[PDB]
């Protein structure tokens, strides 16, 4: 598991992300879509964008990004207790979503991808190790449930 000094460093750092969660979730959903093109067709409302561009200038990508970061800071926030919140996100992904754990993976990588690039050098890494170590927290209980329901 994670200490509390990691959970710190995991909370301070995503006191970056809250100051623009739109900014952000933008720019980590545009860098799953482009690097895994694959990912983009199960996005039925964002399939069309065909470009970095128009994924840039689309605003229902900006909102979505909102909600997917909204959505895991607070499980972040739950420091490991998310069992209730993650638990119906387990389930909309598996068996209504049928969004392989591998884009879990992939998108767990540009989120961190995502802070170097926008915040470069005050990154640590001490604070990508624990940020990296949560969001493992979070895919291996996402995984579970997965496997729980045999998806
Ligand atoms: C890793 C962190 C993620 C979080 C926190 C997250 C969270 C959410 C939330 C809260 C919703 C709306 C409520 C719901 O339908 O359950 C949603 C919708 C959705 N998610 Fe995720 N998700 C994540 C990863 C992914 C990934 C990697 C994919 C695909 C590559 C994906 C595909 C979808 C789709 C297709 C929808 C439906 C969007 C719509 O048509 O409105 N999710 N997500």
């Amino acid at each position: 598991g994670l200490s509390d000094g990691e959970w710190q460093q995991v909370l301070n750092v995503w006191g970056k992300v809250e100051a623009d969660i739109a900014g952000h979730g933008q720019e980590v959903l545009i860098r799953l879509f482009t690097g895994h093109p694959e990912t983009l067709e199960k996005f039925d409302k964002f399939k069309h964008l065909k470009t970095e561009a128009e994924m840039k200038a689309s605003e229902d990508l900006k909102k979505h990004g909102t909600v997917v970061l909204t959505a895991l800071g607070g499980i972040l926030k739950k420091k490991g207790h998310h069992e209730a919140e993650l638990k119906p996100l387990a389930q909309s992904h598996a068996t209504k979503h049928k969004i392989p754990i591998k884009y879990l993976e992939f998108i767990s990588d540009a989120i961190i991808h995502v802070l170097h690039s926008k915040h470069p050098g005050d990154f640590g890494a001490d604070a990508q190790g624990a940020m990296t170590k949560a969001l493992e927290l979070f895919r291996n209980d996402i995984a579970a449930k997965y496997k729980e329901l045999g998806f």
